[PDB]
């Protein structure tokens, strides 16, 4: 990429920007505050900027931290979405937004499943300790004037402690690690989200896979099937026999109940499935991040590697030499202290929405079973 | 076919074998004996005719009536069957014997099923008021010498009272009904098992069509499911996270709780699809022997017709004539004593097996709500 710039930075850089790392029994981790805050995301207004028939949606943003609300349009948030990529990029995993559509931008549907999407990528952002709090996010959210907006805007696009150059704001709380000792953090955290991706993208597919099939042709069997039984009771009510006439209405009605299970399952995943598919979405995205995070703070150690090189060479200092070092090792403490907060994180997020799919389902098989049970309760024993 | 023999045969037969007609609220119907009686099936026998390595396997029939068992090879029944059908046929429908399969002559599973099905091929016969108390019926299971069977055999196989000439032997405790009233009831059973066999015949194709998803690629999919869940446990457990060992349980669970899903479900078919596919099949038999019976009366009927134009080209006389009509009467009174029976049993038939579908059914997704709910209370609430 460029790091040649940050660890060679001959002019240090005199910015306040508070981005502190300090040790723990997990090891490095980010300082989250006391204060905690989250933030809502609802009511899709719509405003007006005079094309004729030509009105973007708009999204209300409240804050917890202040109760003063905002609004929003979605390419807003595309905007806030580069700033933070281009930000802090090289170090933290940006959520990714949502895609860009089939042109369906004015309906329940879209604005719903786009607003629901919005709504946990602002909440990822506001519980991240180091982008919550930072200028851009921040102004983001807490605006008044229709210009105090712009001049943000323009604040934000200017900012150049971007890129490499974001650790320059970074401060660890502790020593420095050897060369050694972060290459090795590095291949781990390398190994561990290439095979989660590779994971997640199974579990993803077979979902996929399942889904599109609880959806389709399964529903369409209970539906052949309750029909067929409905269309036999009507021959059988055609028979002319004296004596029966209990028995078609107790086959008829099961035929019935077997059509609404065609109903009850095709309609299923949306409740459950749905959001096992979402969250690992969100992490296919969070990993997709690391490739570049990775293959930058390699080229950032490989470039150390030719300090001894360099220092020989004549073209740089000891001094020179000495700060490449400490500067990638506030990298390494970076990105532990990124994967510490992806861990955590991680392990509660799963264990939540596993947590709900299985309850989902349970209430399934038992509603099922219930209506089953009630057809039954048609037919005389015996 | 040969109506033309029994409508006019001439010459009176002075035959003494017993088949009744009596009327009801119903109409008419057979006479059912007072003293019931069934028949089991089972214990697979193996028997031997010198030829090496080609020993034939031998079923034991063991009448209720007496206790007094005696064996058979299937190729008897096949024998029995036939008799059965060149007798009655014309009157009554003959249970279908099982297809002779996949060259599989010797296993546990080709055996069972055979001798299931051959249970209540017996069952079928001996509930049948006219079939169980006819003489070949009835000498095939009671018999003693290897030799007194010999003689029954050969006394069933000149048995000249068969074809048309079955009616010749029925007594219809009733008056005449004329030939309209005749024709009329003809078309509704022609009409009926028409519609049920075109019913059934689906009721059959929805049914295999279910089966064969739920023991194949329906399975693969909970075992891909508990599969990708379970390498994802897998994954995280490399983590290296201080912090977590708890969850990694839970998740790999989830999964073979699933793969136990797939098993489950793969195996579901044969404890009540099974059965509801059985009974259908067994009545598709029943149904496909219609053909032959409507075909003969209808012709029965049409060759009434040509009375009169006979009479007058002096073919025959007015006594020949009345006689055809009394005659083809007892065809009638046969024909609906015979679909009473049906009917009768029908409804008692199908709402065994449904209700019998509907309750293993119930247990099964009763079971599977509770193998989740299982998996579930391995996951920390949040
Ligand atoms: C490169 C082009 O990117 P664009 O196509 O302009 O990006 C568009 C904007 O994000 C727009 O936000 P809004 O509706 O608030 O205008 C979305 O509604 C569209 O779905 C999306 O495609
Ligand atoms: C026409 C030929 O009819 P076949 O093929 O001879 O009929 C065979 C016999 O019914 C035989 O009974 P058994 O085993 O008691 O000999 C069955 O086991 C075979 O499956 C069947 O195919």
């Amino acid at each position: 990429p460029g790091t040649e710039q940050y660890l060679l930075a001959k002019q240090l850089a005199k910015p306040k920007e508070k981005i502190p790392i300090i040790v723990g029994d997990y090891g490095p981790m980010w300082v989250y505050p006391t204060s905690t805050f989250d933030c809502v995301v609802a009511d899709p207004r719509k405003g007006s900027k005079m094309y004729g028939l030509k009105s973007y949606i708009e999204y209300q943003l409240t804050p917890t931290n202040t109760n003063r609300s905002v609004n929003h349009r979605y390419k807003h948030f595309d905007w806030l979405y580069e700033r933070l990529l281009v930000k802090f990029g090289s170090a933290i995993p940006i959520p990714s937004l949502p895609d860009k559509q089939v042109t369906g931008r004015f309906e329940e549907e879209f604005i719903k499943m786009r607003m629901e999407r919005l709504q946990a990528w602002m909440t990822r952002m506001c519980r991240h300790p180091v982008i919550s709090e930072s200028e851009v996010f921040q102004q983001f959210l807490n605006f008044r004037d229709e210009k105090e907006w712009k001049t943000g805007k323009r604040k934000a696009e200017r900012d150049e402690l971007a890129g490499v150059m974001i650790f320059s704001t970074m401060e660890p709380e502790a020593p420095d690690l050897d060369l050694v000792e972060i290459e090795q953090k590095c291949e781990a955290v390398g190994k561990f989200t290439k095979a989660m991706d590779d994971g997640v993208k199974e579990l993803l597919t077979v979902g996929q896979e399942h889904w599109k099939r609880c959806t389709g042709p399964l529903p369409k069997e209970y539906q052949k099937i309750g029909k067929a039984l409905q269309s036999l009771a009507t021959v059988f009510s055609s028979s002319g026999y004296q004596g029966e006439t209990d028995l078609n209405d107790a086959i008829t009605e099961a035929g019935k109940t077997y059509e609404e299970i065609a109903s009850l399952v095709a309609e299923q995943p949306k409740k459950d499935l749905h959001f096992l598919m979402e969250c690992n979405h969100e992490y296919k995205g969070f990993l997709g991040c690391f490739p570049d995070i990775i293959g930058t703070h390699k080229g950032a150690i490989e470039k150390v590697k030719e300090s001894d090189k360099l220092v020989a060479t004549s073209k740089i200092t000891l001094q020179d030499k000495q700060n490449m070092v400490k500067r990638v090792s506030i990298m390494s403490y970076a990105l532990q202290a990124e994967m510490n907060h992806f861990h955590s994180n991680r392990i509660y997020d799963y264990n939540s929405v596993i947590r709900l799919y299985l309850e989902q389902q349970v209430q399934f098989y038992e509603t099922i079973a219930e209506k089953l049970r009630q057809a039954l309760s048609r037919f005389p024993v015996m």
